[PDB]
């Protein structure tokens, strides 16, 4: 395995982060605990099963509960992996990453007790389960010194992860063509994203999110859950945003078309789509995240201007703050173990935050090497956002014909993963070729 | 009659067991918390909505939480519906016009709608804190909770027609899903075609499919989808369900790749089974009492097929079935997959004993008209069951080389969901054509 290779200095950097934490807050060790199946109220039945993200921040065990890791970040990290022994399921690790850890094997989650350090005073508990942790003599749960910490360096990515969120972007890629395909073909937005799962090979639970698969008006909804099992009766636009998961390490990716491939709105996609280009090259070492989010409102700005949406120019439009109207959301965030990864605010390891009229900008730290990022402008046709608009004194200057014609598109979001390097940018996406 | 003129009948119903209810445990009234959605750990990603099934018993609205309804059973219940207002992103349905419709703009703001003194107005939800929080002090009353569960077990004429539905939608599933078996397709293939016939996400099922090829057939609780078809292609096993206004169908089908064979006969031999003892089903009989014939015939089978060089009685003394038949021979089923009041003997809550022998059965009630049932025996070749089987001095009497040569082909099972009536039966799910 090539993985292999990668994953023992992915395990050396952990072990490497975990002994400079617990002697500078002078604990015998760290004990991450994976989770819990969570039961639904007055039922038999449980909600899907999601691993603490610091728990699966060390090895591919995504989808078992009841697992505990021991490290000191010397000795070689504890698994405790759970495996129970009845006849309503069925199950040894066997892969490149046991050789890594000192496995023992638990068969019913209560007896977890023995298998746990005597004296827990000085072991920090990190976990979801407080009072299970409680219950096992834990009384350092989840301590800030200690989950900053990790946090800020998880924004650095491993050799190792970086393979893994390759794989990922290229399982997702494999998604979109197919759900581009589908489009085009006039189906629904369900048979769209059924096409997608098929696609990945992946059950709606594996996404890292509930993926978006929107068709004309709906393309303007953010957060659009839902997917309709009818075709509508002609098709205009196509928004989605999906993506996929490898060893938990996650991809995502939007993409949006025209049906016709001509007309105004097609030409609207072809601009965004250069933007969002440019947007993706001006990633760099040192660079404040921030500024490249300005940048997307000032080309936003320009979009508005030359497509005659805004009657001003794009100076005027920034300044008047026109633009949050058609573009409301955060231009980005840093991607990994979680969809909008940990430390994307933070400036050192302490935890100091910097903060973004931009209140859902979701990045704002320095850009370094072995980082990786979304880059997702959008443009969009809000009710909501479009009323507001009109309640203001730049009412007199919208183009409200222009927006009546391209209302029923919905709107625009064009989503990539770049890692960047020292010397180097990798778009993921593109370089799959995904246009 | 359609849905709309029975669901008049519904609500009247449901008002009446509320007035009963609250002036015999002297309350004002009682509130019904359709629930919160649950973010995941460290993350802004939340859990599937699962509705409080005591919420969705009053009217189909399944994914909307911040839901309320207060009732007292004399006036027109009150429906507390939250629809907020952001770029993320009302009833007008038959059900809306038997509540009086508030609408909660933000899940904070419900405390000005909920009554002012909650003193005698019980709680039913999962949020205690949230509940306390807003003033109300009785918690889920298990003399509430009882009487309600004891009642839900004697469906509504709307809700039989619901369940109606939900079958036929199920079916259509287990048509594709056998179809695309028999082309040679993997069990995550033969998952995707299930749910692109019901039209269904996977979180829309009342459970998790268990879609099973060759031995993991056996597997009672199998959770997992194979991305890659077996080499051999020689049994399939799907037992999946669907849902329709929160109601819910559970069938399960197995199938003998040639349609010859040993095991084919053996499938064939407990369809029959299978199908006596749905109309065993009858008004006044114990549950328990159609538990035990399952078990004479599994006997029957397994002294018929050679497979325990045994008769059927010597079988049962000796505990022998247990080791093919391992599960209860079913459960009531309708807003909840194995719904409530199965193991109650009145509205008290006062447990109906299961039959001797059979200590972990937990549907055991009398049968009575417009309950609703599945149907499903089944006889398994487990390794686990087998070993132990092995280890006693009943080793003698087992055809250890038919085993082996049955165990590829896991098990069998065979469910449907079964009416009922006064005087007759109505198997939905064979109703609708599935054999
Ligand atoms: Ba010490
Ligand atoms: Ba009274
Ligand atoms: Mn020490
Ligand atoms: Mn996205
Ligand atoms: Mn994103
Ligand atoms: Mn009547
Ligand atoms: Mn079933
Ligand atoms: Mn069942």
């Amino acid at each position: 395995n090539k993985l292999a290779v990668l994953y023992a200095e992915h395990i050396a950097t952990l072990q490497k982060r975990t002994r400079e934490i617990i002697e500078r807050e002078n604990l015998d060790g760290v004990v991450f605990h994976s989770g819990q199946a969570k039961r639904q109220f007055l039922d038999d039945m449980y909600y899907p099963f999601k691993v603490n993200p610091q728990f699966k921040a060390w090895l591919p065990v995504i989808d078992n509960p009841h697992c505990w890791i021991v490290a000191n970040g010397t000795d070689k990290p504890k698994l405790i992996f759970y495996r129970p022994v009845d006849f309503w399921h069925k199950v040894e690790p066997n892969e490149y990453w046991a050789d890594y850890f000192d496995i023992e094997l638990l068969v019913k989650p209560d007896q977890v007790e023995k298998l746990l350090p005597y004296d827990k005073a000085r072991f920090a508990y990190i976990g979801e389960y407080l009072e299970v942790a409680q219950a096992l003599g834990f009384e350092l749960m989840n301590p800030e010194p200690v989950m900053n910490f990790y946090h800020y360096h998880r924004a650095y990515k491993t050799q190792y992860e970086l393979a893994c969120m390759r794989e990922a972007n290229k399982i997702a890629v494999q998604g979109h063509k197919a759900a581009r395909d589908a489009f085009f073909q006039g189906k629904s937005e369900f048979e769209i994203q059924q096409a997608y799962l098929l696609a990945t090979q992946h059950s709606e639970n594996d996404t890292p999110f509930g993926n978006y698969v929107a068709l004309n008006e709906n393309c303007a909804i953010l957060h659009y859950t839902h997917f309709d099992r009818v075709a509508p009766a002609t098709h205009r636009s196509f928004l989605i945003d999906a993506g996929a998961n490898f060893n938990g390490y996650a991809a995502d990716i939007t993409r949006t078309y025209d049906f016709t491939g001509e007309g105004e709105f097609a030409e609207l996609v072809a601009t965004m789509k250069q933007h969002q280009i440019a947007l993706c090259n001006q990633l760099a070492p040192g660079k404040l995240y921030g500024e490249l989010h300005l940048d997307c409102h000032q080309r936003v700005a320009q979009t508005l201007s030359d497509f005659n949406i805004v009657n001003l120019s794009a100076d005027e439009i920034v300044a008047k703050g026109i633009t949050s109207t058609f573009f409301p959301h955060g231009l980005g965030h840093h991607i990994g173990l979680q969809l909008h990864d940990v430390g994307g605010f933070m400036a050192d390891e302490q935890g100091a935050h910097q903060e973004p009229g931009h209140p859902f900008l979701r990045c704002t730290r320095k850009i370094e090497a072995n980082q990786v990022f979304t880059i997702e402008p959008g443009l969009y046709f809000i009710d909501s956002l479009l009323g507001d608009l009109a309640a203001t004194d730049n009412n007199q200057h919208i183009n409200w014909d222009k927006v009546a014609e391209l209302k029923p598109f919905g709107g625009i979001r064009i989503e990539d993963n770049i890692i960047v390097h020292e010397d180097s940018l990798e778009n993921m996406t593109r370089e799959l070729e995904l246009d």
